[PDB]
């Protein structure tokens, strides 16, 4: 796994006092993202260029325990290849000093040539940063 | 329960390639859930201002099929089922108010607990009431 | 005053139990879209031309009395016109059913030419209808 | 007090004219109050849990001189200043973290209340201590 620490801040928190649901969803696509760094990708290089877009297609998660305000949280991140077009991001998301468990979240990626939007070929960069990323 | 939730697309709602963020359609189903708990006279603030029980939300899920952008108008439908004695399960479609266009579908899954010790209880009989919605066809 | 209504929904608050400070900004900024958006003007469309840009260049707040999920308020919008290229938005944001104050606001807003980013004159449509709105 | 906070720009923080949105970097700001405060060892869950006190934002404002982009690495630096018994104001400037290019600058306002009445009340000597800062030139 790529590991993303987190700190909860208060933005993240809700009425009910707890971490709001897609806050966490946030806290993904955030991990996401530093994988991306990480592996010299660039989520606004690929924006910018504007043949093509890699869009999330779908996202869930399941919540098991609450954080607040302050915790410190991990986000355990790997991703495996699903077929030509399309890859799957899976994460954990725990405290960090007890490892309690309060969320696991997929999300699913697609690679499509732009304006007509029709699926193409997961660049290889991203194919091989994946591979990198071991998915048991 | 049904409920259609119209919806406009806010700057803030779209993110830097020029289209709403995957998270903000989320954010529109909460909101059509927290609409149709109005519109049925639930609150939710009552349940947190009364702690003793709490109403998480358990599972969410969503699947993209087409973008938005600042400025549409969209419609959020739902649907609201009763899945247990503890859980109920919300059912989104969100599509262009105009052509109709489906751009999204998503669930929510929601349970009551009572606090402190976090056990299953039974929604509270006005909830399943509204769920139920006897009143219409 | 453009009047907005505006309910409190949960993403709002925060772990305190209230409406989280900046998110009564956000209802600030909804309230501006929503009057353009009734003069038939359009932030999509200048940031989609792109000659010229509309930023936001000032923004602030005070808070009185702090809101709660659920809770419907309105929050109230006048403008005027501070100079060739700037324009000011006053909001109040009150109970709905009581009128108590939650805040008070201002964003202020300029024209720029692109890509340079050197002031231009306020579109007529924007100052036409800003003389619409009337300010103390 | 004095902090540095860095701050990554996510995609989250843009919006569709592909800058960041105005929000957002008030949005970090607080982060950097916050970090700031668990530098110190200061919670804010702390305060809302004991429910004794509050700690409310007043004020705040910020004024935009430069935009940011989806990845870049920006600094918040933070200047907390005692103004009253009850009162403290965090001055911030959030600048590129390469070119040191400065964005913004803003301020927050926050005052301590004794809960439930909302009178102002006296910092904890904890967060004063923090404010002064004796420890650092």
């Amino acid at each position: 796994t790529f590991t993303y620490e987190r700190q909860v801040y208060l933005a993240d928190t809700d009425g009910a006092g707890v971490v709001y649901f897609n806050q966490f969803l946030q806290m993904c696509h955030e991990a996401y993202e530093s994988w991306l760094s990480s592996e010299h990708l660039s989520l606004q290089n690929i924006i910018s260029v504007g043949d093509f877009a890699l869009p999330l297609v779908h996202a869930s998660i399941d919540f098991f325990a609450p954080a607040h305000c302050g915790d410190r949280l991990l986000v355990n991140l790997t991703i495996t290849q699903a077929s030509a077009h399309r890859f799957c991001c899976d994460y954990e998301i725990s405290q960090a000093e007890s490892a309690q468990l309060l969320a696991r979240a997929q999300t699913h990626h697609v690679c499509i040539a732009l304006p007509e939007r029709k699926k193409a070929p997961l660049p290889q960069p991203w194919q091989t940063a994946i591979c990198d990323l071991d998915h048991p």
